[PDB]
């Protein structure tokens, strides 16, 4: 169909980007699709935070379908906070165009060591509206509505790394990207794309947990109580200076993530949650998950698991689709 289509472009490690484009003069921008945050934000041209100084810059003036706003406002996202001022100009996303608020980034440094670090601009959030920070039209929900797309929905289709390449779909299910029949879960909440899922972590487990689907982090993460119950199981070594947990990939005894639907159930071997360390030898792995409190019952399904399932979010139908993708 008219489906517009997002090349997703991964990057040494395993985080993947996506071109954007804003205004009339289509100023370029790697942002990060995100189905965590519901806003979007380019560090503007008005910045000068050293963070700023090696990335693509946002400037008005040179278009004229910018409208001003200026309003002043902030952002804290998990890993830091960001300032600057909405504005309203012509976003674009590559086959499709629109006329959207967001964001002129000015005060980043802090989102700092991380900004530099990382291969980005931007943020595009793909959240519900009451996630959104000025309660604004998730795009998606925005295009459908002024009949350039088919329907309220976007697919998030990952594939792995020198293999090929990662492709964000909005508009349509184009089933060049999975393998079986699809399963949905309903949003327990409009709010994240959450759902109420039944967990094990190979022997340990928790049951009725709240699980949420964020293309942007690559992480997969838990309540620090139920992770340590598992981490002591197969005996994980988390070195001080370093921030992930390292441990044997040819564990003699691998579990899987388990997850279950009232009638589906979702697993993840060991292989989608481990990495060598180290490149030359497959000795030590680097493992994805963290323990992280959000909530008491709150999890987060990162890279990790959509490189196993391409996943399906539908605004309308108001729930999500798994299904195993294309290699
Ligand atoms: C997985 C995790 C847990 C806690 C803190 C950081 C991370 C890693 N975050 C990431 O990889 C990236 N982000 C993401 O993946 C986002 O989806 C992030 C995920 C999240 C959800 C609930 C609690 C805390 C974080 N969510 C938010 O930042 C977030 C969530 C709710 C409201 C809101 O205004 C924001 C900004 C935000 S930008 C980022 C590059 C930091």
């Amino acid at each position: 169909s008219e489906n517009d289509v997002i090349e997703l472009d991964d990057v040494a490690n395993l985080m993947f980007y996506g071109e954007g484009e804003v205004g009339d003069n289509h100023q370029k921008f790697m942002l990060i699709f995100d189905t965590g945050s519901a806003n979007l934000w380019v560090p503007s041209k008005k910045c000068n935070s050293i963070g700023c100084s090696t990335k693509h810059l946002y400037d008005s003036s040179k278009s004229k379908s910018y409208e001003k706003d200026g309003t002043k406002v902030e952002i804290t996202y998990g890993s830091g906070t960001v300032r600057g001022f909405f504005s309203k100009d012509l976003v674009t996303l590559g086959y499709l165009s629109l006329p959207y608020k967001f964001i002129e980034v000015t005060d980043t440094d802090d989102l700092e060591p991380l900004y530099t670090a990382a291969e980005f601009d931007g943020i595009l959030g793909l959240g519900w509206k009451d996630l959104s920070i000025g309660s604004i039209d998730p795009i998606v929900v925005e295009l459908k509505n002024q009949n350039k797309i088919d329907q309220a929905l976007f697919t998030f289709y990952l594939p792995v790394h020198d293999k090929h390449s990662g492709y964000l779909t909005i508009g349509g299910i184009e089933e060049k990207f999975y393998e079986g029949e699809l399963t949905y879960e309903k949003l327990n909440h409009d709010l994240f794309w959450q759902v109420d899922l039944d967990v094990n972590f190979g022997k340990t487990s928790m049951e009725k947990a709240n699980v949420i689907v964020d293309s942007g982090t690559s992480t997969i993460t838990a309540p620090t109580s139920f992770i340590n119950k598992f981490f002591k199981d197969l005996n994980v070594i988390k070195v001080p200076f370093l921030p992930f947990y390292i441990t044997t990939c040819n564990n003699k005894d691998m579990p899987t993530l388990e997850f279950k639907s009232a009638n589906n159930t979702y697993t993840l071997e060991p292989e989608y949650y481990m990495e060598p360390l180290l490149d030359i030898d497959d000795t030590l792995c680097m493992l994805y998950i963290l323990p992280v409190d959000i909530d008491k019952n709150t999890f987060i399904l990162g890279d990790p698991f959509m490189r196993k399932y391409f996943t399906v979010f539908d605004y309308d139908k108001e729930s999500i689709g798994f299904a195993v993708a294309k290699n």
